[PDB]
């Protein structure tokens, strides 16, 4: 899944760059978006109870991301989602996030992923 | 006057260097936080009483910049407080210089009536 | 009247349910971008001229809340425009519903001073 | 070495916890007062979320340095609520002039 977006001027920080706990923030636009295209919106899901968690979280910076940089969430497959955030092409980070829903159950929704 | 302590976080600053104008509301609330814990009645008690204090408007007027690292204050005061809204006024300082004033107004949903209890504590 | 469309983002919402008050002023600020965007001087490039625009001072009436997924508009229009400030005011619709109603004040400032706003950016304001 | 904070209520979610992008924040606001106690460039970060923490709850940081080398240091992260560990993470940085 490829998840387009563009760097906010209030995502930045002094140092000129996004600040690091935004990318989680892109992260997770990224599954939004991804889950949607599948039918199975984060949105319609908790309607039946259930709560996406998350369980545990990694980000590896590589590159700076600045204000109104145009970027992409490359998102890729208990279950973990892969992240690479790519600038013109070029790896700026990689990150992963691992989840499990809670209506704590066993992957109903499955194959939507 | 009910003075509320606090530094500058680094996430809270935006490229230009200073600190984003968004975060300041959150400062004010911040700032009501305390006020209200000051008084034994915090506003996260009210909460599991079914109460919820409802922002209707937010005003803030920026003088000078906050920077990285700065140490300030913000001084809430109640300005109204009527049967169904109350409304606090704020001062931010830095170094004892005002670099922003500002005011938010609230209402609280159970629209009822402002109960005697918080009615108590808001004077 | 220029149209900024957006989503209700996960995080931008507290316990409470809805979106956190001071996000509000994010999504105008995204509007302004968009704005000054499609008319040719995207900030990004007046920040690259020397430009800065300050802000002055924001206000924002609060009618209905915001969920998380809610698609939403963000109507910007020109209120005021002298040769040191201009001021922006904005609706907030769902559904064609106003939502909120907010308003901004601006200035330019360049090197470490307040200028008469360049003939540059008074084209695409008004 | 110890942080003291409580959860700010535009810290949560709609699910009623602090979004896990807000731990980093707070890593940080204890990164930065150890160092006052005694260009950084985050390298890579994780965390573990065991438990949610609620608004205005009380919580501890304990900040402990794990490894240190020539060019980048990591410091490790415990979130305490009460007795109960809630949260456990680290970071890594270097520094660039």
């Amino acid at each position: 899944f490829i998840y387009r977006r563009r760097v906010q001027f209030y995502e930045t920080d002094a140092q000129g760059i996004v600040h690091h706990s935004n990318y989680f923030r892109y992260f997770e636009e990224a599954r939004g978006e991804f889950l949607r295209s599948k039918g199975f919106p984060y949105s319609k899901m908790r309607d039946m109870g259930l709560e996406v968690v998350l369980l545990n979280a990694y980000c590896e910076y590589k590159k700076p991301l600045f204000y109104d940089d145009v970027f992409e969430v490359h998102l890729n497959l208990t279950f973990t989602f892969s992240y690479i955030v790519f600038k013109e092409d070029i790896a700026v980070a990689k990150a992963n996030t691992k989840h499990c829903m809670v209506k704590i159950v066993s992957i109903p929704v499955l194959e939507v992923l």
